[PDB]
């Protein structure tokens, strides 16, 4: 019973940022092994939002759209995370589905981009998204995706 | 250099996104650490944060933890454009004045690591520990 909340960054609260810088952290800088700049800016500006899964007092999903930049380009999805308590479940096709229909709604006729792994490649193409990129490297395999 | 003291209630979204943003871009981008800055001791009990602000730019920062056990300096930081010239040994002297402000008669812990060893040193900290490897040589110093 995962509670699901579309937050446009001017909504965020202090407690609601932390949690999911934490829990990006947690995920692409500690568990991943890379040390980056996760914190970007991109998080605050613009029309950009972030959709978090909630179970309990717990951050176990989270994605962030970018609308950008304020130029012609789709909607960007990225930081697609489950909680690594919770995976293998369904839960990630939850928060993708409700992450477009987040940029379905806001943003109809335009696509979705989305910066991705390529072992994660066959789970995004259940989704609508087709490889746009040649296979390149981050830590060793990318594609880059596009929906509709 | 507009200088702020904050227990952790009065951290808008915005400072608190500077802060983490600046701790990220210290010690685990530049340092080349991939650890946890984000660890969970930011908005807890009289835990507060020293900033140094110079124009809409985050340029100092400090962390104060509480809790029967010392106070605890940490996340000490100078960005790197203005490093080498005053801004840390003045950083901590708010930081100092402000844990001898609010916990007045009671010791500054500080977990450091060995090369900064004489810097800290200048303010009154000692040496508490032996010399020991984290995420990088460390010790652990202390103030009064």
């Amino acid at each position: 019973m995962i509670e699901w909340q579309d937050l446009h960054h001017s909504e965020l609260s202090v407690s609601q940022l932390y949690a999911l810088l934490q829990l990006r952290c947690a995920v692409f800088v500690v568990e991943q092994n890379c040390p980056y700049q996760d914190i970007d800016g991109d998080d605050l500006t613009g029309d950009n939002r972030h959709i978090l899964g909630w179970k309990n007092d717990e951050l176990v999903a989270y994605a962030r759209i970018l609308k950008s930049d304020d130029d012609l380009e789709p909607v960007v999805i990225g930081r697609v995370i489950v909680s690594e308590a919770l995976r293998g479940e369904k839960v990630g096709q939850q928060l993708m589905s409700k992450t477009l229909e987040t940029c379905t709604h806001h943003w109809p006729d335009k696509p979705v981009y989305l910066g991705a792994q390529a072992h994660l490649q066959n789970f995004y193409q259940s989704f609508g998204f087709i490889p746009v990129t040649e296979v390149y490297e981050e830590d060793g395999p990318h594609i880059g995706m596009a929906r509709e």
